[PDB]
């Protein structure tokens, strides 16, 4: 109320003293409603002046001045400059104009998309402000549509400078936080546009236990129901809410198989073609909605129709959730069009989640993005990539970027969905990419040349697939614990570098590199490697400090910028000194919690993490070389500790400490033996290989070590030993 | 009155035979104020015709049948139909709509333009018609904004055919003729965006006298006022109106010192960020505008606010003109936006020009164009291209193609002003053109690497610069007449080659050659050199009529379209039979008025040339081989001839007339030296210059010359000896 200013036809709230509220009312009624976007406009209260004279009024906060000159809102009558020295002169907003330095957000989806595509904006900027506007419908008390705010331009001023991380927090606080995943999310996922059986559906669940690839989740796609059995004067099968009798002839048991197993069952809903009088559920929903029969009259999909919700909801999917179908995926791709004007995607998301959560605790969705403020139902579905190595390399910036609108659980299809072409090398760097991004969902097109099946490829993709993927169990407790994060603190699993190193030019100029939660640094690998080293590069930017490869130990001394090379079989992700991270060392078993966990620490400084789990919280301390183990509540746990190299505790039980001072600091990464095998594996000649070798063997000094590979007339193969000369500096 | 008619809501008023200004009104009053573009609509009276029945109304003139079916105005109600073949069905103009032939105008900026950049139309068409809207607001008797016309649609229609000339001094009359500009800005000026001293600027200035450099004009860019010294609660240092003390401790005492070295001094205005309560002018600003101090409230940049710009000439630049600045460069980048609907720019322009004419007679600004009627505040300043190859390949045409809006005074950054590439070449051949432009300004970005200081470059490179901008301050005379023509006659400067050869197909088909003032004709080189000729090229259309180089001699028979090389170091400029060109013979003397003229004549017809001055006008008539020089008023200047190669008479004063008959007409010009030099630079084989040097000695016929080059097996030195052959034919 102090924090709420009216002028002429124009409310202003001072939420904080970096985001305002700004609306106009022809009406003088204001809207204090929430919207589709806004579920809390309840701030604690700030300090800030007014120069309000006759004609004009002036906002003054510790970083924006926003004027209004009275009249409706224009370029002219609405404006703001920022109390920052970002830009020499982009460090205005005017209403109704864009300005530079946005860092972008998302978009609906990745559907038909091979490389790039253009993203909407997001609240985050280089010159410190942007504008959201709320340009979203009422809701109502318990969350339905109410219609038209009375607020008919109503905008949110951020203007936080390069302090991304508070602008995200404070949006959550606006729009609602993300809620918690359930642990399951977390796992992989298995997915495939392909006619199984009950039968070959569980023997491939149980060729995936033989394999020792452990799943979390079974999802079913669009052939669990009728599709070409539907008579043509229907329409399509894409719609269908019919098991296909032939291939699913008794539902629950077969769900009954695949909850004995622990996974998590969905299916695929197309909602656009409504029931059908073809349906095993029309009967029901035709009487409920007093359709004609015998005029096969359609209840055709209407989100905005309350009776049609509920139909939906209790006599469509009702009788398939109690055949066991744990959650659903919503995959709608037919078009924006409603007579309320809410996007049908929008209502999907929003009443599914909320439906979602009567059967399970923390249940999820899987969909495609509705604009913001949709992170309230996760988890996101990016639909129908291209399978490209430009579709590769777009990924990573992508799904850093998201996290500047708060949507931060992107789900992709690993390893492309649809088209393109074939190439094993391009499917292994994007299940690595997958390990390390919100959510591993493996999916592919209705091709039987498409199957992300690790067996599916020559027995070495194969081996780091099946790694890669066991990899992912491992760090279900670290994902975890950054979702329940998430859900509390407003801090993304997935951040660009920028919200770490907000004034380091370097942390602009790496799109693809990324912070995955709060102890690892990852670059993945998105082009084809160069076939004379056989290894694939990116340049990395190393921030100030000491990093580690997180799987090999190979040193960097931060900051620099540093082309790193690996074999297909490799991915770059580094850990700082005093990094901790928890590994699950049971990822094969079938265990709601872990019942084993490693530590796994980098030596050369103090550290510390916070493992947040369903029932408990364990600190792991690293403070002079003494690590301790605590925990809120006490248990069987076993905890393994590995300091750098070794195995120094197995499998001991309850609280802990150990002293580690005098330990092997040292991992065992060495220039030679990685020199050794960069020359062994290079498609370059044998003289070369023998002279780089006895060359960089004989040259005792650094600098004449660098001059040398200097001469080398292959360019990439200068930078590779450089990376390895850099490492062993 | 009888030139005024009206019919339904319109009204047409036939200005000329060939001009009708054409306006609609809803509320039947018509608008008899001045506009932003219109300063007089008074023109004597001129015969037409009219046709005017019931519904339908037909205007008649020499040039023009326009036509109005009443109503609303609509591309089916009103139309003209031009009284010319110049096309087969592109003679008609529809309201609303566009037609083919313009010839284009200009654009506000090149800011961030590498190579060309669309144009706006220009009152020009090979087709001979075009339609000037004129949408600004309405002017008060003293020139401020008055608010909306009551003419809702105000249009010109100008019918002049091809008579370009005509059109432009018409358009003259309707929008008020280009004010004179005073001598010192047809001088060199010097310019970079570069943190000088007082100490460093002088230096500067005196190492210009001493390389024997002339300059008229001393800009100090941004870094004259607080940049970094700026906190950054009040945003950026672009915007400043503080003298930083670390570099200029004592302003009042450097301007004096520039005075004394007889320059000009303009400082940077950037003035969109206003007068923050930082600035030392803050206090008084403060208390004329009854600011908030103790909030630190801004005197945010206003122009439509009276009280504003009052505050802004007498308490903001009025203080720094005290200290000695001579001008203001108003740089303005921050768009088009304001309560007034009045281009910020525009109002800079307009008010600023306004103002500088209290403490100097024809003073100036420099400033970016701010539409059609801008040209009444000279000078143009085009910004921020991009430093290429490209940029300077269409600024040629840029400059010229300006005249078709009556924007003469178009001063470009030469050399470029930013990004792009090294090559000194490009600044050579950039500052050739330059010192053949409207304006030659040097300036540059904030890079250490792109001063336009010559003895940045080579020895070849420096003496070169040093030679062409002494060539600017003996091209001053000339300059100053063409200006006073300018803005006596309606004349530009610079003229496409369709304003004196409109029939001519190839006047449209050499953009980048132009008319210099009435007695030469400039092809300037746009490309890099062919390393193999060691020569840059351009192909040249000449006229009718005997041509010769300006520099040379070398001789050119018109009517031909002929290839033409020069090495880096020369530049194509011809000047006709009969020519006569004054240069000033002290061009580093610091002399108010030349003490002594060079009368350079080329031979072989009559000419005159008449020298207009501030106190005085010189005709020079050379009538059957009998040169004249006579003078309104008497005076102790010392006039120099030179009859082709010869200096005939040194330093005589008063009026005399000479007779030439029996002078030596030839120039030295050779074909044997030029063809013997051509060859020698070439990095072609010594046999090849061997075989040419002797078989092109050897061979007496012309027709058998041309036989032996078209054989070469290099295409442009074939063109490179034809030119030379066609020369010496
Ligand atoms: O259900 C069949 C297919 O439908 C849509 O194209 C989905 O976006 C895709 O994920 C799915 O495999
Ligand atoms: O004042 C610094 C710079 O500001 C703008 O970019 C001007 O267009 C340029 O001419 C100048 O050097």
């Amino acid at each position: 109320n102090n924090n709420i200013i009216k002028f002429d036809k124009a409310r202003f709230t001072v939420l904080t003293e970096h985001l305002i509220r700004i609306e106009y009312s022809e009406t003088g009624e204001f809207e204090e409603r929430m919207t589709q976007m806004v579920q809390n406009r309840e701030f604690s209260e700030v300090n800030f002046d007014i120069i309000e004279k006759e004609e004009t009024i002036e906002i003054i906060t510790s970083t924006v001045h926003l004027y209004y000159n009275g009249g409706e809102f224009t370029n002219a009558s609405l404006f703001a400059d920022v109390k920052f020295n970002f830009s020499v002169y982009s460090n205005r907003w005017y209403f109704g104009e864009k300005s530079d330095g946005n860092l972008k957000g998302t978009t609906r989806t990745l559907d038909m998309i091979d490389g790039e595509c253009p993203l909407e904006d997001g609240i985050m900027s280089k010159n410190g402000f942007a504008v959201l506007a709320d340009k979203g419908k009422v809701l109502t008390e318990v969350g339905d549509i109410a219609g038209n705010s009375v607020s008919t331009i109503d905008l949110y001023l951020f203007a936080y400078g390069r302090d991304y991380r508070q602008a995200l927090k404070d949006f959550y606080q606006l729009t609602g936080n993300t809620p918690k995943l359930p642990r399951f999310a977390l796992g992989n996922w298995w997915s495939r546009y392909y006619d199984y059986s009950d039968k070959s559906y569980l023997a491939l669940m149980d060729k995936f236990t033989d394999k020792k690839v452990p799943l979390s989740v079974s999802v079913i796609d669009m052939d669990w129901h009728k599709v070409s059995e539907v008579p043509s004067r229907f329409g399509s099968g894409w719609t269908g809410y019919s098991w296909n009798k032939k291939l699913f002839p008794n539902p629950e048991n077969f769900i009954d198989e695949l909850h004995q197993r622990k996974l998590k069952v969905t299916l695929n809903d197309h909602p656009a073609d409504g029931i059908r009088a073809f349906e095993d559920p029309y009967p029901q929903v035709a009487q409920t909605l007093d359709l004609n029969t015998e005029l096969e009259e359609a209840a055709k999909f209407d989100f905005d129709n309350l009776k049609f919700r509920k139909a939906y909801f209790e006599e469509v999917h009702g009788p398939l959730e109690k055949e066991g179908v744990d959650f659903w995926w919503i995959d709608w791709q037919q078009g924006a069009i409603s007579k309320s004007g809410v996007d049908p995607l929008w209502l999907l998301n929003h009443y599914q989640y909320q439906n979602a959560q009567k059967k399970h605790k923390n249940n999820i969705i899987l969909s495609r993005y509705a604009g913001p403020g949709s992170h309230r139902y996760p988890l996101g579905f990016s639909g129908d990539s291209v399978i490209s190595w430009a579709s590769l390399d777009f990924q990573p910036y992508f799904t850093s970027t998201a996290s500047n609108i708060g949507y931060t659980w992107w789900s992709h299809d690993i390893g492309g969905h649809m088209q393109g072409y074939k190439d094993a090398e391009l499917s292994l760097r994007w299940l690595q990419f997958g390990v390390f991004s919100p959510i591993n969902r493996l999916h592919s097109s209705k091709s039987e040349f498409t199957s992300k099946e690790p067996w599916h490829f020559d027995a070495v993709i194969e081996q780091s697939m099946i790694d890669f993927l066991q990899l992912r169990h491992q760090l279900i407790p670290y994902l975890y614990s950054a979702n329940l994060i998430t859900a509390s603190e407003g801090r993304a699993l997935v951040e660009p570098l920028y919200y770490e190193y907000p004034m380091e030019e370097e942390a602009y100029q790496h799109r693809n590199q990324y912070l995955f939660g709060e102890q690892l640094m990852v670059a993945p690998i998105t082009e084809k490697m160069n076939s004379l080293l056989q290894m694939g590069s990116v340049e990395v930017w190393f921030p100030e400090g000491t990093w580690y490869d997180f799987f090999s130990g190979q040193p960097y001394d931060g900051k620099v910028s540093l082309k790193v090379y690996r074999e297909i079989t490799e991915m770059p992700v580094f850990a700082k000194a005093g990094a901790i991270i928890p590994l699950d060392k049971n990822p094969l078993k079938k265990e709601e919690i872990p019942s084993e966990i490693i530590w796994k620490i980098f030596p050369g400084a103090d550290g510390e993490y916070l493992l947040l789990e369903e029932d408990n919280e364990t600190k792991a301390e690293f403070v002079n070389g003494i690590f301790t183990v605590t925990s809120k509540k006490e248990s069987s746990r076993k905890h393994t500790i590995i300091y750098g190299e070794h195995e120094i505790v197995s499998a001991k039980r309850g609280e802990f400490s150990i002293d580690l001072n005098g330990k092997e600091e040292n991992f065992d990464w060495n220039f030679s033996t990685a020199l050794f095998r960069r020359l062994d594996i290079a498609e370059i000649s044998y003289e070369q290989k023998d002279e780089i070798l006895q060359q960089l063997s004989l040259i005792e000094e650094h600098e004449k070590q660098v001059a040398f590979i200097k001469t080398n007339e292959n360019q990439e193969l200068q930078n590779s030993l450089f990376e390895l000369l850099y490492s062993g500096k």
